[PDB]
């Protein structure tokens, strides 16, 4: 049930020993000593990753290390379609703009942060929360010319429990991680979007990066001269495998969770943010469908923005489905209710007082809420052409010097890259009509960015006429019209330009919408203050995790499947078998690797597969993870690596609100499986031989 | 493989039946010379099956069988498809016009008999061992001068079995009043709609509730409302314990048609060219219609029930070339006529060999016609709506060349056209489906194939298929309503002779027939092929775990209430709950909105004695029993005979068990009769029914 800080696992190791914990506390985390904390990494800032080896060798996800698979890959040498294994340590690819973080030293500064803030005087000031202001303490305490006496090392101060814990990191950053080896796409991201938030899964989603430092494993950026890394600490490889109620446990860097919303919050979340994205996206999700469906171009040029638009989606459709079959709204009510009931015995009126002023700020912003939501997922991500070019006030004050065609070249680059190969105009005028539709229902006249008031003014409420008359005047409705304004550009001409006035109008009220929201922010914050250090006074900092903030937590649980709906049951782990029968040669997202397909058929699985002589592929536990936690290490009752987080299943994902025991799981890449793939796909040896594999 | 057995045969399953489980009595289940459960099952409606549950007449089915007779008393004002039925009284039970149920009064094997008859052969390649006309001659000829007239209500009919090599008589006693008595309404009765056709888990309450009626003294009479409820021989007692993981089951019913003895290359034939033209034709025609569908709220309403009929068969195809994909099915043949080839060279008898090789041969030669059969029949005659559009008879024509007979012709093209052009056909719907589906024929038929109107597409439209259908509907008599009465005001021969429409329904109808007529020569030497090949494989292992093909006759199959795992890491329980019912509730789509009666009764937990041991309250389960089409509303037993379910579904993945039986795949699909007595009592409040059964703790 919670994404625990270190300093908390003095206090959950008899629960985690009575549940199968068999390593002693201190070498899993050790405040003032090495320990297995210190082979966890925060990959390229949103993902989690491990040291596999004495020579800095990485695992993560394959959607991890994608962008820089990406990177590398040219026409001649495809490595995301192929896969890559650098066969020496000098093959190995640099990256730029990579970093890993260790995190070296964690400390409780609780009161020094809260002394320090007595000298504040505003009694609402925001500080206690402010990055810049944490960070001149974190400076302060760790002294003047910290990061020039301890190089590669920094440190951090972050707010935990609404601001009732600070916990100052310090953490060791190394800039030179190269790629190592990556499956091909048809492994590392098996299921493609179909099989996104979905068990039972087969993707073999794992990528091996190695970080370099300098000859005294300092970090180091880029230089031919950098070694790999040799760590304090790395991970064993287990190839014992898991079995149904298995104890495991995941470190890693979860982002963000709301376990203290209120019930008004959870109906706000629902009844606006979900219900609204839920909405839009389906409006605009079926007009492109229907596009990609009739046209083999357009299905190409807008494949990757409807598989953008469905992600979100589909994770919105399964926190809705949380707050109406698992009781959210009633259980965040029954929490407040108990505080309050609490309050009242003790003579304590504040957190009864903290819970009001949550309900009064999300009853008094619902309206301004629902306007910001409704034009964000209906203009600013629903319509291509709100973000069409317009001129900016250098370009303007320049076409009324002769640098008359320097602003029509940035502007023409501006234009390129809105009207790119992948736009249509046609499909985005239809996305427009439906999506505008449903916006001019639900905005009243009064509410709308100045420039949709045509609609009802000059287009007597045709829809249809508005947005063909937007791309027929446009100077960008077209690469002629472009040119000829190009050739007699005038200022006038973009003042009065029916899609620079559009694009215009809409950011401005997206803007102003965002500007009137942000104060609303403040009095929940220091409300939440207040309410949380209630709950943790009456039902103390045991069973209640603090909200994830992307700091290293752990969590723990046991390999177990669940019962997804009556009479149906997924088990805890997935084969090789199961990407078989999912195979689909002419659907690019089940094609299965033919190396792969022929390991299958020999049963060339070694080492690597069961008892009963299947080969796994993934397992799914219950571990409470989320965003962040992608490529976390997944370990044993002794601590060794049996597989990474990849994934969480749709019906878990309202646990960022509500853990759910029956039905949330993190999926998992079985160590087997990556292993089997490494050695038979990619034939890197040489990997398998720097690991310490355990029997 | 598991089987549908003869009534015959269960003397010698009767000890695998009691190792499974089975505890009544071999005679109390089947007795020739007497009294036994079969005389509670019926052939309901000539269909379905059914079963007598009271000493009242009282019948239950499947809400499917009895859709039609629901859906016939249904009004505005009283809608009992959509809120259900339950006369109160007994003289408030609705009749119902064309209804039949057929009891199995006696079935005997007449084989000795029919192999004599057949001895007095005048050609050795004679069809008449399988005519049902000179079958029914030697059964009048047993049964004796006019049986009909001197033993009212019954009938005598001779089927073959096993290919020509059993032959069994069958004394049907049918009775034409049966009333409707209940029915729930279609959200549970139909809950999952096309949706969940084919699906387990299923969580539908399919069925409802029939009485039969009689004369005074319980004989056979139509319609009177003088008629008095029947009391049966024998009827069902109703159990109320229950199902459990690995019960012993068992169902009697009439299934229709299995393939079981179809050599490897029909298994291929059935595959390459039935189910993939079927599959790819259908994938075309559905694709068109649902864009359409979905584009248009009217198009929607008209095409719903057209798209439907075509997603049955479209799925089942897909269900059946799964099974020859992935289980051995083509295989499995070609081991059985393996393993009787070498036994027949071991006997010293090529006969055997002989007659596979036959039916090869005759398959063989068969396909390019079997293909532009499937492909015109899929494509065009299903494919195309106005395909079916009015062709002028002979008659009309000859009407149409001076007398007031000519408004006669003009009056009955016009219904015809009406029939055609009703409130549910669009002509862009149609024309944008056949530029789809003609476009997919023509790639696959060749110039010198096609029906000779299609020839206009490469010679007059320079290959351009939307320019053909336009002018087609361009300039048809039946291209609009406007253009058929500026037809029936001025009509000649002529205009009817060059019609595009009338031309080219003719032209794909006379290619269609011409196809048929060919086609139709090559089933006779696979069948005599087929006699022979049957009973060697009889002679060889026996007539023990080898069941007859299913020839809508009466049959019994037995098994466990047990679940499976259609995929990796996937596993489906033995049994559904009503919980399950309300996971899938959503008021928005007809299909699966749940009825406020059931809702409250599943919010209250008023499961009375209906619900398990664990108060959870059932609604449908999945056996390894065999059946197939025909066993909808097949009576579901215990191991002592009670009734605990009704058939009235199979999964998409069993579908290949008319051909190989799945073991780890195929099941029955059942209602809980937990759930039947559930909606009777709390949903449909007639109490009166479940006093008249009798029903066992
Ligand atoms: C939460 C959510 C909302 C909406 C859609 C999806 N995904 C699917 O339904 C698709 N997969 C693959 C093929 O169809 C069966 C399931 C999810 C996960
Ligand atoms: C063999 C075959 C082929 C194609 C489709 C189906 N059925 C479905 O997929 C329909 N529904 C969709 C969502 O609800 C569950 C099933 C089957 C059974
Ligand atoms: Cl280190
Ligand atoms: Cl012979
Ligand atoms: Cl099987």
């Amino acid at each position: 049930e919670g994404m625990w800080l270190m300093q908390q696992l003095g206090r959950k190791y008899a629960q985690m020993k009575e549940r199968g914990l068999k390593m002693k506390e201190y070498d899993l985390y050790n405040p003032n000593g090495t320990s297995l904390k210190d082979a966890v990494v925060l990959f390229d800032g949103g993902c989690t990753g491990e040291v596999v080896s004495d020579r800095g060798l990485v695992l993560t996800n394959h959607h991890c290390g994608y962008d820089m698979i990406q990177a590398h890959s040219t026409l001649e040498h495809n490595y995301l379609e192929n896969g890559f294994w650098a066969m020496r340590e000098a093959d190995e690819l640099p990256n730029k703009d990579i970093s890993v973080v260790f995190i070296d030293k964690i400390e409780d500064v609780t009161d020094y942060v809260k002394k320090e803030l007595k000298a504040i005087k505003d009694p609402n000031s925001m500080d206690y929360l402010s990055p810049k202001y944490l960070q001149k303490l974190a400076d302060k305490k760790a002294g003047k010319n910290f990061s020039a006496k301890n190089p590669g090392l920094s440190v951090e101060i972050k707010a935990f429990y609404g601001g009732n814990l600070y916990l100052m990191f310090t953490k060791k950053t190394y800039t030179d991680v190269r790629l190592v080896g990556a499956p091909p796409s048809s492994i590392g991201k098996f299921g493609a979007d179909t099989d996104n938030w979905i068990w039972p899964r087969h993707t073999g989603d794992f990528s091996i990066f190695r970080i370099y430092a300098d000859k005294n494993g300092n970090p180091a950026p880029y230089s031919e001269d950098n070694v790999p890394l040799k760590p304090k600490r790395f991970f064993n490889i287990s190839l014992g495998g898991v079995q149904e109620n298995d104890y495991a446990m995941i470190m890693g860097f979860p982002g963000t969770t709301h376990r203290y919303f209120t019930a008004s919050e959870v109906d706000e979340w629902k009844s606006i943010d979900n219900d609204i994205r839920i909405r839009m996206r389906d409006i605009r999700q079926g007009v492109m469908l229907r596009e990609m469906l009739a046209d083999p171009q357009i299905k190409i040029m807008y494949s990757a923005k409807y598989a953008a638009s469905q992600n979100a989606y589909k994770r919105a459709i399964g926190a809705n489905w949380a707050i109406k079959t698992r009781g959210l709204r009633q259980n965040k009510q029954a929490m407040q209710d108990r505080l309050i009931a609490w309050g009242a015995k003790q003579g304590t009126p504040r957190y009864e007082e903290a819970v009001h002023e949550i309900d009064a700020t999300v009853a008094k912003r619902a309206d301004l809420r629902r306007r910001y939501w409704m034009i964000e997922e209906g203009i600013i991500r629903g319509i291509e052409f709100a973000r069409s070019p317009i001129p900016t006030e250098d370009e303007t004050k320049a076409l009324q010097a002769s640098a008359r065609k320097e602003a029509i070249d940035k502007i023409r680059t501006r234009y390129s890259k809105f009207a790119n190969k992948d736009y249509s105009a046609e499909v985005d005028k239809k996305v427009a009509v439906a999506m505008l539709t449903e916006y001019l229902k639900e905005i009243p006249y009064e509410n709308l960015p100045l420039h949709l008031r045509l609609v009802k003014d000059r287009f007597a409420g045709d829809v249809q006429a508005y947005v063909d008359d937007i791309f027929a005047r446009s100077v960008f409705g077209s690469e002629a019209q472009f040119d000829a304004f190009a050739a007699v550009p005038s200022v006038e001409k973009l003042a009065e330009d029916p899609m620079v006035l559009f694009a215009s109008s809409v950011f401005d009220e997206y803007r102003k919408l965002y500007n009137e929201l942000r104060p609303y922010d403040d009095p929940i914050l220091r409300a939440q203050r207040t309410y949380i250090a209630g709950l943790l006074e009456m039902d103390g900092d045991q069973d209640q995790f603090p909200d994830a903030n992307l700091t290293l937590r752990f969590t723990y649980g046991q390999v177990k499947g669940y019962s997804p709906r009556d009479n149906v049951y997924y088990g805890h782990q997935t084969t090789l078998d199961g990407v078989m029968e999912k195979e689909d040669p002419d659907n690019w997202e089940f094609v299965v690797d033919p190396k792969l397909k022929a390991v299958y058929e020999r049963k060339d699985f070694g080492r690597y597969a069961d008892r009963s002589g299947r080969m796994p592929v993934a397992f799914c536990a219950t571990t409470h993870t989320t965003g962040g936690n992608s490529g976390s290490p997944v370990m044993n009752a002794n601590g060794e690596l049996i597989g990474l987080n990849f994934d969480r299943n749709w019906e878990g994902v309202g646990g960022d609100i509500q853990y759910l025991a029956d039905y949330q799981r993190s999926i998992i890449v079985d160590i087997r499986y990556v292993l089997l793939v490494i050695d038979k796909v990619g034939g890197c040896q040489r990997l398998l031989d720097e690991m310490n594999i355990v029997p």
